């Protein structure tokens, strides 16, 4: 079953986001700051981690928080080491990189990766609509990539892997499409519970919807709240293998490490999204955990949680070089 802290956890989401929806399709967004659990950053390392959080757009308040091993001007390091960009989960809409949920994951990614971890504060729905999150992405991207600090290896290059879980695994995919377009090198994508949608119901959506924690009446929400008002599910930026959507054959596109909890309703969405690319003719692996609900990754209690942990410092090792 959900191991009860799991439960607890998770539920304790549920149903505070419960009353943060608004049936208008508005936020109580002052409230659901003042009730996220949240750390600072801090330049002293705990367990071994640092982090320091930095502005690196002023025009948006674009903010990342950067982890690492204990600046930005240092020479780049003769030894690879990844770096990764992750995009925190919260359906478009809430968390952030302070949050204690994604401070503790970011955290745990520098131990097993031993590289660095910027973690974005993208512009969240539904005060910053699409293509704002994405926006974001791209300058975070670039950002990474101008910091001598950030390169390593022979050819002095940042070794970037993009990351994110929900809503935050979507935007690590709509930046790596716009870096295979413009000729940027990605090494690798780590994708947890991808957030993807259709105006169609899967089979995975009907049969799971309201039994782990996830209703397909607030993913509905979720996504009104982030799309385009005049869009629906198959919009591209939703649903990107889709009746608009855009097939990535020939793009240098990134390998991707894709990662499907069996009991996330929208499973089928991740899997297809999976065969999708590999039809495409670029590299995946897919990880399909039977038993994980949402936000499995979170809390080190399954052993789905370690096969995970796992699987992702594998995939960094093997594409580094
Ligand atoms: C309303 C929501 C948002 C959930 C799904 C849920 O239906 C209930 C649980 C939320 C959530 C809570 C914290 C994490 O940020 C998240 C990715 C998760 O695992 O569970 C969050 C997850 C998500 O953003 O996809």
């Amino acid at each position: 079953v959900v191991p009860l802290h799991t439960w607890v956890l998770i539920s304790n989401f549920k149903l505070s986001y419960n009353i943060l929806r608004r049936a208008d399709g508005t936020f109580e967004r002052d409230l659901g700051e003042y009730l996220d659990r949240r750390v600072p950053a801090n330049a002293r390392p705990l367990e071994g981690v640092s982090s320091f959080d930095h502005i690196i757009d002023q025009s948006v308040g674009l903010e990342v928080r950067i982890y690492r091993a204990a600046f930005l001007t240092d020479a780049p390091a003769a030894e690879p080491f990844p770096v990764i960009i992750f995009f925190h989960g919260g359906s478009f809409v809430h968390s952030s990189a302070s949050s204690t949920i994604y401070d503790s994951l970011c955290r745990r990614f520098v131990k097993l990766s031993k590289g660095v971890v910027v973690s974005v504060n993208y512009r969240r729905a539904p005060e910053h609509r699409y293509p704002c999150a994405y926006d974001d992405g791209w300058t975070a991207l670039k950002w990474v990539m101008s910091q001598p600090f950030m390169r390593s290896g022979g050819d002095a290059q940042a070794r970037v892997f993009l990351s994110g879980d929900s809503s935050g695994g979507n935007i690590a995919h709509h930046v790596a499409v716009r870096a295979a377009d413009e000729g940027v090198k990605v090494c690798g994508n780590i994708l947890l519970n991808a957030m993807f949608g259709g105006t169609e119901r899967t089979e995975s959506e009907r049969r799971l919807d309201g039994k782990y924690f996830v209703t397909l009446q607030d993913r509905d929400w979720y996504w009104k709240a982030y799309l385009p008002e005049d869009a629906d599910r198959d919009h591209p930026a939703c649903n990107p293998f889709g009746p608009n959507g855009r097939r990535l054959g020939g793009l240098p596109f990134a390998k991707s490490l894709i990662i499907v909890s069996g009991l996330d309703l929208t499973c089928d969405r991740q899997l297809a999204y999976a065969d999708a690319l590999r039809e495409d003719g670029h590299h995946v692996k897919v990880v399909q955990c039977e038993n994980a609900t949402v936000g499995f990754y979170l809390l080190p209690n399954t052993v789905h949680y370690h096969e995970v942990m796992e699987e992702i410092s594998d995939f960094l090792n093997a594409n580094l070089y």
